[PDB]
């Protein structure tokens, strides 16, 4: 129900709508979404040719930058009609021989062979009741040597938070209200043990595990400037009440990932 053109004021030109990765201090939001992008893709080991799936694609900017960087043919999942519609032109756009698409599709429907999974940010978005059907799959459709990148938010549960030295707070509570009963992510977030288990029962490896918490809060606060910045328009193309909802959840957000509350981080898995 958010328009494109509320996104284009605050995220950058990769569309990129995930957590970014500050590899050097002084990037740009642009550079450090690509940099997200390669860390991630760089541990897929990609050669030219392959075929790589990006399960939730969103506006289809690691879809992209595959292609650009990696060479790679390009498959692209998302339920989001405005998510297929950007990722479609602008894979239409790249001038590659290699095969490039974007589908209105979920992976529960996708049962072709690919040489590497990535995903960023879309398996909380799945029903926990899912959670081993989405690894069983992907498992599936890799070959034997096959790999997938995981990059996933996950939760963490008081008694672990206690042990931290980190309470969630009756605001916090409320803070998780709101991001359940609004179009925001965080609100049926998995845990660790649920992307671990459930990976590993497939039969899957967990060769490496990346956090980037604070990446996450430096990301939010960005995109947060970037909206204020912005509010005029942003009120324009949405509304005063729909402006104030996305400042409470990018800030909320981002004083939460500081905090510890809840992490995110990329998780390596081989055959
Ligand atoms: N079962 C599903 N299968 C495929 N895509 C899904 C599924 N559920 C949610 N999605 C998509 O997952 C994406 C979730 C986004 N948060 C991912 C953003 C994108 N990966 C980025 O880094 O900007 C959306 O495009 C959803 O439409």
């Amino acid at each position: 129900d958010i328009s494109d053109d509320f996104f284009a004021l605050f995220l950058d030109p990769t569309w990129v709508y995930t957590c970014a990765y500050f590899e050097r201090d002084d990037m740009t939001l642009e550079e450090a979404q690509l940099a997200k992008v390669d860390l991630a893709l760089d541990k897929l080991n990609l050669e030219p040719g392959m075929t790589l799936l990006d399960v939730g694609c969103g506006w289809g900017g690691a879809l992209v930058r595959a292609v650009e960087k990696y060479d790679v043919n390009v498959i692209g999942l998302t339920l989001s009609r405005n998510h297929y519609e950007r990722s479609k032109d602008r894979l239409a756009a790249i001038g590659t021989q290699r095969r490039a698409e974007a589908r209105l599709q979920g992976w529960e429907e996708f049962e072709e062979n690919v040489d590497r999974i990535v995903s960023f940010e879309a398996f909380d978005a799945f029903k926990k009741e899912r959670y081993l059907t989405f690894f069983e799959r992907s498992y599936d459709i890799l070959p034997d040597d096959g790999r997938m990148l995981l990059h996933s938010l996950f939760t963490y549960d008081r008694r672990w938070l206690h042990e931290q030295g980190i309470a969630l707070t009756m605001s916090d509570l409320r803070f998780l209200k709101f991001l359940r009963e609004s179009i925001f992510p965080g609100g049926e977030l998995p845990s660790e043990p649920d992307i671990v288990d459930n990976a590993q029962a497939a039969g899957f490896t967990i060769e490496h595990v990346q956090l980037l918490q604070q990446h996450y809060a430096r990301t939010l606060d960005a995109w947060a400037a970037n909206l204020q910045a912005a509010r005029e328009r942003a009120i324009a193309v949405q509304s005063e009440e729909v402006y104030n909802n996305f400042m409470h959840y990018l800030t909320g957000c981002a004083e939460r990932f500081r905090r510890g509350l809840i992490n995110v981080a990329q998780f390596t898995m081989t055959k």
